[PDB]
């Protein structure tokens, strides 16, 4: 299981989020399905694909990302996330297994997904 995930994660491109304010904290049902489709096509392991999507919305994000005011205050810390690009989308995955340096209020197992309106580019 570890290698499945490790190889999948390493195969993803490192993402550079240039506009943290462009985050979509409440993606609708269609956008959520779309990001899952992208994860599935990138070879995301079935053992975690559903958990990541659940964690692509506020209601499921860790307290460090829960509210808009908090997100505004914690912007400086987001620069330190080790983020991987979801192929073909303005979205990234933040895996717990490579973000231990962030607080437990900044990430959760197995990881989380952040979708943006724009500003996500390759490093």
């Amino acid at each position: 299981e570890y290698n499945e995930i490790l190889e999948w994660v390493n195969s993803l491109q490192p993402a550079r989020v240039t506009r943290w304010g462009g985050m979509i904290s409440t993606p609708d049902a269609v956008l959520q399905a779309v990001i899952k489709r992208s994860l599935v096509e990138s070879g995301c392991p079935a053992s975690i694909v559903n958990e990541l999507i659940e964690n692509a919305h506020e209601r499921s994000w860790p307290q460090g990302l829960a509210t808009l005011e908090t997100r505004q205050m914690n912007r400086r810390y987001y620069e330190n996330y080790v983020a991987k690009r979801i192929p073909g989308k303005q979205a990234v995955v933040v895996m717990a297994c490579e973000n231990q340096h962030m607080g437990d209020d900044m990430v959760q197992e197995p990881g989380l997904v952040m979708i943006f309106a724009h500003g996500v580019e390759e490093i």
